[PDB]
């Protein structure tokens, strides 16, 4: 139903805004992006950065994956993200998350030919 990198950009990117738009964004974004369809997904990142820029990160700074392979690369600067995380007391099918703006450098695991971006790995 989707390939890797589509999946990244619908579960990761949101080139639209310059930062999350009030305390509400990532319970609306989870939803809309189908990241609350089967359950509550309990941590995600979404980057407020063009496709370009997050795509450039394949040829920056390779580093570990959280799984021990290599194939993730950390940018050389900071970016704009929001990371979602599910509150304690989020059930679903209310799933509920508090919302948390940042400038961090992102760590991405890359795949394919072209080389894109196709896990979220860490912010730091």
């Amino acid at each position: 139903k989707e390939t890797c990198a589509a999946k990244f950009e619908r579960q990761h990117m949101d080139s639209s805004t310059s930062a999350a738009s009030s305390s509400n964004y990532c319970n609306q974004m989870m939803k809309s992006r189908n990241l609350t369809k089967d359950r509550c997904k309990p941590v995600n990142t979404f980057v407020h950065e063009s496709l370009a820029d997050v795509q450039a990160v394949c040829s920056q700074k390779n580093v570990a994956c959280k799984n021990g392979q290599t194939n993730c690369y950390q940018s050389y600067s900071t970016m704009s993200i929001t990371e979602c995380r599910e509150t304690g007391s989020s059930k679903y099918p209310n799933c509920a998350y508090k919302t948390t703006q940042a400038n961090k450098h992102i760590i991405v695991a890359c795949e394919g030919n072209p080389y894109v971006p196709c896990h979220f790995d860490a912010s730091v």
